[PDB]
């Protein structure tokens, strides 16, 4: 019932808008993957697709008897499909000619990914700003830039991006100025005056 349609590069873009703003705040996360203002588990092999596995960014579709929504988004690197957990809940999805089975996911880091183990690696220095590659429902993909702030956990801290969008939107990816990407978008928190801030969602 779902599947995945690429839509773009993973670069950086020298034109991109310059928005947002670079907050810190004080969160705790749960075991269902809810930040709140203050595991692992390897799926079935597929044991006996072939999907589509070139490199980009996707939407994830999905249709039942009708037209099709955007459900979320993701990002293929290294022949591996990566997504947060809450956009498809593990469910298989079609690519190309063939079918891409969940590999491993963490309902409460809220990541998944297909064909294979996480291949994203880079993450946030601390220092500069970054983009997100917005992929909304409905529109072109286009690139902004911020500077991310910080949600401080009881133990560490993550960064965090004030960048609100529409549902569907989540998965998309945030990239580095080499273009690497350092983690996605939609999952956060909403603030007493209605701002929405993500953490920048990324494994070790
Ligand atoms: B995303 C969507 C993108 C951001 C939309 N903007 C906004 N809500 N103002 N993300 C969310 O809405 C997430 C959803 C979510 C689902 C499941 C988990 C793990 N249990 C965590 C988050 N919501 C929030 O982050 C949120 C936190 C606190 C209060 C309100 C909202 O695009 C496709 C899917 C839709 O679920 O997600």
């Amino acid at each position: 019932d779902m599947w995945i349609e690429r839509t773009a590069d993973i670069t950086w873009e020298s034109d991109a808008e310059i928005t947002g703003s670079s907050e810190r705040v004080d969160v705790r996360l749960d075991d269902d993957g809810n930040f709140q203002l203050m595991g692992g588990v390897l799926w079935d092999t597929p044991s006996p697709k072939k999907g589509d596995t070139t490199t980009g960014v996707y939407r994830i579709m999905t249709r039942g008897l009708l037209g099709s929504y955007q459900a979320g988004a993701g990002v293929m690197v290294e022949g591996v499909f990566h997504t947060l957990w809450h956009t498809t809940k593990g469910a298989a999805l079609m690519s190309g000619e063939g079918r891409l089975d969940p590999y491993w996911g963490s309902v409460k880091e809220d990541r998944l990914c297909y064909g294979g183990p996480w291949k994203l690696q880079h993450k946030w220095n601390g220092h500069d700003e970054v983009q997100m590659i917005v992929v909304e429902p409905g529109k072109n993909v286009k690139n902004v830039q911020t500077k991310p702030g910080v949600f401080k956990t009881p133990e560490g801290e993550i960064g965090a991006v004030t960048l609100d969008y529409p549902t569907g939107t989540s998965g998309s990816p945030i990239v580095d100025k080499n273009g690497d990407v350092i983690g996605l978008y939609g999952n956060g928190v909403i603030m007493p005056n209605g701002s929405y801030i993500s953490a920048i969602v990324q494994g070790e």
